[PDB]
């Protein structure tokens, strides 16, 4: 096994529970925390459930863990207030737990929200000026931006996983472009931890799809090479969906719907 | 006069002192504001002392103002919970309040501490990554980001500034290339507030120096050109101050010390 | 189908003919046109004689159609006057029938001789300055640039495919390069018609060859991969063709041997 | 002098009056023409009457030319028709009697609306890809390709001078960037014909002004660095001239006002 | 068989050995030659052993050959004095040798370590600065501009071959990026050799590695495509080799220990 | 005073000379060495005639200074031995020589002969892939690869200048692009110097001419920007001297006249 222990936060979600039981294997004991009720832990597994915004609490929750995947926290465009807590003094406080406690190293779950005001048509590498397209896209920025300041500031190594559309399968033509298959995420992830150097790269979190928008060339020494491709359901997609209308955002932009969200208000 | 009401913020700190008088001619009336207590309103200036934090407060502040030149909040590297309230919370109240005003166009003061640890051998354009020295640094990226969104979202355009050392001379060696002299900030509010279209442009803020480090071309379109130079100063920095290490922070990064500081804690 | 009519124009070149035969699944109507006479209409096709240069005539043969597919014109170097016709004025015929008539979708034939005075050792992305090869490149330089006009005017949207040599097999040393295979123009064409947003883009024809020149990486978004290879032709190439010379201008510019045409005269 | 006959097309017009002038101590003769009536020639001046869509009158007009200013032809946005015989018949008429008389060095008069559709915030250097706003500037887009091609093909030298606003002073928000002074297009033009070796640049015609939007960097061979600066007329702009509004093409786009012609008819 | 001879240079080394063998089938008469002791000349073999650094058997080893394979010389770190011998006196032996007899085509064995110090996290193309890890590598570099002034001034062709590790397989983590397989580097050979024009590129000597380094897409016109892939060994260079250090030069620098060198005398 | 003692190598040539006079302000004691006989030392002087090939003599050169301005070796087209000894061996013992004593900060005369097959209408950054024009342009490359891996592997600093023309003022055509004056070569080694921190940087050794082919601009750290402008001449040189050739050297490649030299034989 790759460690002792391995965090999954926002273990209660979607996404953490595929990956509560895809990441079993990489550590000898799982600890899974969330501030939603998790379902209790199994054999080898530790669960926690705590809120990001109580630095005392995150401090425990990282207390004894060689590894973080850092799922936790608001996970779609929501009122500020909501995701400051969770997703922006959640961050400060998860790096400072880190920092505390022997700097495991962290996959952050950044978003494509990031740069959701560019358009679909435009390839991007790593280095692209943000363009985020909501309070939850600015809010995934500030964490890329924290981390940097921790990577150079103390060595703290971060992926920063602009995820794309992490579903089980493509179902609109956006996902044709966006889609990160369970098994590229998990792949992702024992590449991202076995690295002896990892630095604190972008990674764009796509799979290996024709239409792919983002380039991770850059990304080579990782040696993670994405083996799922979006373009095999595009016929299945034509056949079970209606066409879009080359108005919606779901088709002009890369963060889709987002850009047409209001500033929510609690 | 540019406009019937200026807001200047931050107008309690040393650099808002100057503004107050060098500003006065842009405006028939000049609003200052500050957290700290002002001199009180002479004519043709209205005063507020108020908190960014405080929606309603803020709010009151941007009601009835043509333009804004942001240089409140916190201005060095402080504990996460001062810069929170005066750069995160004070941001968002700020570009809500706006939106709700017209949007008053904005001269947000960002830092050159959003790209403290690039190298100062460096030369930078306005699309590098973001590498900021301390939480200072990442809570004016917070800001970049923010007002980038806000134009991407709502049309609302700032000029995204980051200073390097506005101050009255060059003092050190690094300020050889940092230096921002009074006149060319001014200068430079004038071409921001004077354009048609401005848009969310990052500004390198720093006089006409021979050994600057940074790249104002894009900008042309504003025709803003600084015409100070801090090489003027050298010779009277060498004679009067102490030869650098070269292994010094200050002759190192191009945040200076801020690179050497710790995460200060409340 | 993809749509009710489609017009295939030139349809009586070598590539028209493919064209007509491989497109009918495309449409429930196939309009074929051409200067030349044409093999009478089947079912499901309507077949047009019509001289581009002829303003009223292009308008009748675009009207009622929902895409069209222009391989019309003049196709190698020509004199000045027969290019003028075919593909400058009638260039222009064809857009504002386009303009006139709902503003069908357009795969446009431009063509490597657009920059055929690039050196073959040179490696093109799409936004590499025109280096046309005589009066044809320049024709359809004007092509793309008078398409991008109407784009950016009007919103007429245009694949202006830059084809490399769209024949049965590779039969010279060039091919293993430019060869376009039938098989691939056709997924290309069905790929245009079928995204929701094409905008103006350039777009290199050719197949998925080893050796090939060209750079499509930045039209990722319209999930096109061309599958054949020239490559599997080299030793039948090496064995049925004598070997190129050096000096040739067959393996020293893209453009191949057009570099060496003078200006023909009528 | 710099030759023994320099040839002007186009000498009826407003900027040809001007050159008729300034330009007659580059040569023993200066040889005008125009479609239009001309003044008569006055000592060392010989007057010519053309179309330049007269291949016969265009060779004549040539013929004993050591250099071109081409002026000549539609000047404005205009019905195709126009266009198509002074920019297009017109541009190979011109190309074809300077190869058959010796290659005469030639200053085209290109223009900035071959990049029109571009924002006046994005800086330009000359490899950018065409936007042409109109027939005009596509016409002109023509002009560049064909030069080119002669040059890559023959090595006759043109200089591709895209003008800004060539007037007598600034008169709107626009020509503080666009402004081409006198003074400065005729430094140009005795820089394009001294130069050993001259290629088939791409050179952006606007003066020295600090909100230029062009980049000539890579000219710097040339040794042409042009002198005045509209950025001293702001304030004479600003008293003489209703301020624009934000949204009027004047200030979006680079092409100004040509941007919103639709397509003439004749 | 692509030529009569073809000469091998360090035919008694490691890949000397291996290419005596595998590029027998591309001439008639293979002819090896090294500074030390040659297995006899089979049939189809010549064998020569020679010093580079003695002009005249430098000139009768060339002598006939009409492709060169140049492997010979010093191939790790070594005192200054053996390498000026070998790789610089040496080289303009060959260099001469080749002009006055009908300039074969070179492969040149140059090095990753001409690019040793640059951090294994940074993709490179083939223009990137040299950055050499000790006198080894920058004697590789006096190679690739000896070799690039030969072109440019007579036209001698060479391929620059930057090689990884060229070995039976990988067997560190380093060589999960670096590994060249043998039937890669014949078939890049063969490429070399097939090719009408080659000029004098730089290539990078790779395998298909998944965490590979470094970009040859620049050398599509060669239609080289590699095969073999370096990932199929991680499991098991994991599981029979220590896991590096991060702080070891093996997982730091492209060069690996070559950095560690001091500079060793005689 | 910069430093007690100052190596100035290649002391009795023209350009040695020149510095002998200029630098003397720079130092308590000027050392001047040459193979070359030297004027004798006069007060506040040292002089040392020595062969640069001799390693010891070298060592003995280099103790007891603390920079060193490197003019010395043979400075043209010469047979490959000469270039060898003065070149190449004497690059490598000056390197360990500073290595032995302190590593004394080196200015490097590299030379443009390094990029000398450039055409001179392409504008070159410092990154560009060397095109040496002959064995002595390959001899300052090694210099510059050499200084660069001393610079990695031990702190080494250099500056490494490629020189245009270092004359006392332009007398050509190719001088009006690469002429650098004296005074401005001397302020470059006065700021080499006086920088704590330098690296390794590229600097383009000329003056701020207008007709310059070369980018200085990521040198700005250094606070050097030359004064002098070698345009000032172009109608002095037009009067004085006969118009270039557009077929000679001089006025197609940037090494002028070098490009034209065989590679002499002793």
């Amino acid at each position: 096994m790759a460690m002792k222990r391995l965090l999954v936060t926002g273990a209660a979600g979607q996404l953490g529970r595929v990956m509560r039981e895809r990441l079993a294997p990489m550590a000898e004991i799982l600890r899974l925390a969330d501030l939603s009720p998790l379902d209790p832990a199994g054999p080898n597994e530790e669960c926690v459930q705590c809120d990001l915004a109580d630095a005392n609490a995150v401090n425990a929750m990282v207390a004894g863990c060689d590894g973080i995947v850092h799922l936790g926290g608001i996970s779609v465009e929501k009122p500020f207030e909501q995701i400051l807590q969770g997703n922006i003094i959640g961050l400060y406080n998860l790096y400072e737990a880190a920092r505390a406690h022997g700097q495991p190293r962290i996959v952050f779950a950044s978003s494509n929200h990031t740069i959701g005001y560019y358009p679909q048509t435009e390839r991007l590498g790593p280095d692209v000026p943000a363009r985020p397209d909501g309070l939850y896209g600015v809010s995934k920025c500030f964490g890329e931006n924290l981390a940097r300041m921790y990577f150079d500031k103390f060595g703290q190594e971060t992926a920063l996983v602009r995820i794309g559309s992490c579903t089980p399968e493509p179902n609109n033509y956006r996902m044709l472009s966006t889609w990160f298959s369970h098994d590229d995420f998990v792949s992702l992830i024992e590449a991202v931890f076995r690295a002896p150097v990892l630095g604190c790269p972008v990674v764009w979190g796509a799979s290996a799809n024709d239409a792919g928008w983002w380039d991770n060339s850059h990304l080579g020494f990782l040696g993670w090479k994405p083996k799922d491709n979006a373009e095999a359901f595009r016929r299945h997609i034509t056949e079970t969906t209606p066409p879009p209308d080359p108005n919606d955002a779901l088709v002009r932009f890369q963060g889709g719907t987002f850009v047409d969200n209001p500033i929510f208000k609690q």
